[PDB]
């Protein structure tokens, strides 16, 4: 059956495993070994992801098909956001799922996870930045109802890419 559970201080070890993985098998062909190297040491080193887990604005979910770990999300709101959009928005920072877990609806799962947070948390929207060549991520977030407001550049590497800001608006009243 499918699971989600809230991570805590004791997932650390598994998380930064976690992290390190679905982020590699991500940008690992865009990117020179000795870069990625660089930021898997630097983005899911033990104190980075400490001091993320221990972030009152920050809160990681993992989610488990039959007893296994397939995936992650992490969502952030107020100043925890890594874009200054204000108290009224919640941020996917990261969601991932394990290449061979992938379209069995957990990516769905984790993110309406995140919407609920958002509805729970009284935020207006829901935003997340995406390379714009992640063509599977965008396709799969404008399914669930996401939709590009703005795109800029951002330094990959040595070189620029565009990130595309996609969001959907929640509740109003």
């Amino acid at each position: 059956s499918v699971k989600m559970k809230k991570c805590s201080r004791e997932d650390l070890q598994t998380l930064q495993q976690l992290s390190i993985e679905t982020f590699n098998d991500t940008f690992k062909e865009q990117n020179s070994p000795e870069n990625m190297k660089a930021y898997l040491e630097s983005a899911f080193n033990t104190e980075q992801l400490e001091k993320e887990l221990s972030n009152m604005s920050s809160q990681f979910f993992f989610i488990y098909f039959d007893h296994e770990i397939a995936g992650y999300v992490k969502v952030n709101i107020d100043d925890a956001q890594s874009e200054e959009m204000g108290a009224e928005s919640l941020e996917i920072e990261r969601i991932y799922i394990k290449n061979s877990f992938q379209k069995h609806g957990l990516g769905k799962h984790l993110l309406n996870k995140a919407i609920e947070i958002a509805l729970e948390r009284n935020k207006k929207n829901i935003w997340l930045g995406v390379w714009e060549k992640n063509e599977n991520a965008i396709a799969f977030y404008k399914k669930m109802g996401f939709v590009q407001t703005g795109a800029h550049s951002f330094y990959m590497g040595d070189e620029e890419q565009t990130d595309l800001i996609m969001a959907k608006t929640l509740i109003l009243e």
